[PDB]
């Protein structure tokens, strides 16, 4: 089993989905058998024991916006990633080869540390030549400078090589196309080689995404990366 | 009703109680209508859902150390700690007049959070003449130097200073008694003025402690700060 | 002397000049002796820089008027920046021979950049030696928005408010910086996740003419704010 | 040239120079030819200051090196570092003509600490240039313990920890300092909260000789990493 794990720099609504779609799309159009499994961190439950001088403890909880209790949370990511991965999918009757995980949330979200956790040692368990993960970071720009910015990738991308994760492709997200001295600004401050920075701006429909993540040698990437055929 | 909220500082098991309960029996010697009420935040519960490709969604939670629901734990903490502070205790049959709040876990604790938040906000609902916070924390000292240090109260301080609350007085805990120069540096690095930096090394039995507090003039602190008889 | 210290966040370019010269620009047209202070964190050599004040606690090393002692950046720089701030406000201008009454301190960089430190640290100390009401901070941050979706989005602001926070300063307003006005909803959002009372966050869109940016400003009642933060005549 | 750079944590005088120092008399008596750098935050002025590379990028920058480009903490002052780093770790040692083949820094201060960063952030770009195989680095952190408890508590260290990470290195070996032996409960609970492997958690207690800390390094398998890690002959 071959992963691509999918995470979201600076802001939610990034294009995460999008983006492990598109890279399952692209990957089935050269013949693999390819599936996708999303893990969505639910909205912080926060709890508490409060009690009073002489009388019994009330326990107070706190509505999410709104079923399997395991002990350890990360070792039940690891085991149930582990397992759906082979679940055979759309027709094909036989084990996947390539599984792309998306990761909800934001990296920096205090719900997700636990799912990054997750991977962190997960990466390890399934080796190197088998997995790599994909950063999908916003580059803001204000109308009344034109000026496209890199600082919020930059501590994006340390974010998360501190919880644990390098990122074998950065993707960065805008409004207008990134022009080449941004593009080489991402690759030097991110320390990531050029071609590992995919450039992905709005358009007009979702297809065109799949066709940019492609002119921009997307698949000699991963083939070079994970050994695929 | 007057208001004093204990917190924590650098590490758990600071002595947050002792000081909570001995700042309790201080104020009831001076004939005092006193309540405890503790707030302890629950190990943090992390969940979220994970979704296979084409199959149900499995809702994974996660066991902590083991009830009402609220919408917002922080309207139901302040509205909670109100209320039972008026309850009668012991005997006296009428509403306390002081209500000694004891807040567990340890400031800068993830679960704290919305605790912390809950105080911030009700520091202004109460009013400054009738609320007041002590923080609790830690000097430590290695056997190998004997030099007692003050940055982790430092740093807690501000940790402390930034969820919002400021505190009125630092409790510094240590294993031997802290020398002038040290309880000088609390002060200066602390902000605080030298009277509102109390000193309670580890001592042979409990009863110690309210006598060094008063030893340290906390009675005469307690009286400007909230007005009391 | 009273002092409003103007700092940026998520990005640079994001308005600090703007706000720190139109803060200036409301409060004098209420009478009041408004001076101004730069700070810029490069090091390069009333305008302060990294360069000049290392290199004066330098020299001042090199020469010996610490007197042998270990000089640091905490307390000798941020001690000197405090110093220097002090007495650059002090000095008359607009034609006035009366000591200024206010103080606008523009800080250059962005908050989280290193660069930035000495001067965010020696602000952290001097909002305890000046008196509440004679210092506050204003927080000037990035609410991004993608043409895709047309979402405006608070986590930059609320991650850069915190880190502010965590350096020792919580902003008496906080001015989000958007494309296109910021509507209710979010404006709401981030008195919510930032933690500040509705009338603290100042919502400043991308106009066509930057005297509009005062306009807005006043729009939001800054001015009811700073006569009651600061205790203004 | 491959560097070893120790960091301190939570506290100053937590054993930063001992450990420095140990690990560098431990590798010479496998064969290697060591070296030491020292790195002081401090502005005073083999042995690098606040002071000295400030003052260095500013006469550069006074005389004209730069060109008139604005000049900056990142890159200028954290180029300058890296360059002085390669240029000293190179120099010959211990009577040897050779090349030394391991770098010891230490970086005084503790992390957190304002006047430590341009240093920290020097290193964070450094060890993308090096190869992983070229650098590690090693965090001396307190493991504080009441008399009163007598619990050992690893909250200190894990905040620690998780500041180094945000300034961007991962500890490649934490060693635990604490008053009395760390007992395997807690190392076990450092291995957890921290994000490393049981045999990361390097535990040195309080001795009553400094010569022990060397003993208690090579106890808990030290070198066997260093070989690992660094590839080392
Ligand atoms: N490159 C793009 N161009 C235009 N719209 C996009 C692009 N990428 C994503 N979107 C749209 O933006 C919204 C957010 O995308 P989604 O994949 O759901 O983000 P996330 O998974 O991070 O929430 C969706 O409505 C999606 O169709
Ligand atoms: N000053 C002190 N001297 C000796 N023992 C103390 C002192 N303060 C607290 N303790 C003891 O240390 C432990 C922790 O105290 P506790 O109040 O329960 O801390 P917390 O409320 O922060 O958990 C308890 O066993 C308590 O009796
Ligand atoms: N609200 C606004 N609408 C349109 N343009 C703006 C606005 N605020 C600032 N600008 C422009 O953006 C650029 C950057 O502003 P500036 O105040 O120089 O930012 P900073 O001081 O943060 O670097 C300038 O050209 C400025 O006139
Ligand atoms: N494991 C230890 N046991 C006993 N003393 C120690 C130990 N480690 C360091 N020390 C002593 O503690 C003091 C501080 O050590 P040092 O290495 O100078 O700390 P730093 O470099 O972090 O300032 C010195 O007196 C040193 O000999």
């Amino acid at each position: 089993m071959k992963y691509i794990l999918v995470t979201g720099g600076v802001i939610s609504g990034i294009g995460k989905g999008i983006i492990a779609s598109s890279i399952g799309t692209i990957l089935k159009s050269c013949g693999l058998r390819v599936t996708a499994i999303k893990i969505d961190p639910y909205i912080n439950i926060d709890a508490g024991t409060f009690s009073p001088y002489e009388h019994g403890e009330v326990f107070v909880l706190n509505d999410g916006g709104e079923v399997q209790v395991v002990p350890h949370i990360t070792d039940a990511v690891q085991e149930w990633v582990m397992n759906q991965a082979k679940v055979p999918v759309d027709g094909n009757k036989e084990e996947p080869q390539i599984c792309v995980i998306e990761l909800g949330g934001t990296i920096g979200d205090i719900e997700g540390m636990p799912f990054v956790e997750a991977f962190r040692q997960f990466q390890f368990k399934a080796k190197r030549e088998n997995f790599c993960n994909i950063h999908v970071s916003l580059v803001p720009q204000l109308s009344a400078t034109g000026e496209q910015k890199t600082k919020p990738t930059q501590n994006s991308v340390r974010a998360l090589r501190g919880l644990g994760l390098s990122p074998d492709l950065i993707v960065c997200r805008s409004s207008t196309p990134i022009e080449m001295a941004v593009k080489e600004k991402i690759s030097m401050f991110c320390h990531v080689n050029p071609e590992q920075v995919i450039c992905i701006h709005d358009v007009s429909s979702t297809y065109r995404v799949p066709v940019l993540l492609e002119e921009q040698s997307i698949v000699k990437y991963f083939k070079e990366r994970l050994h695929l055929p």
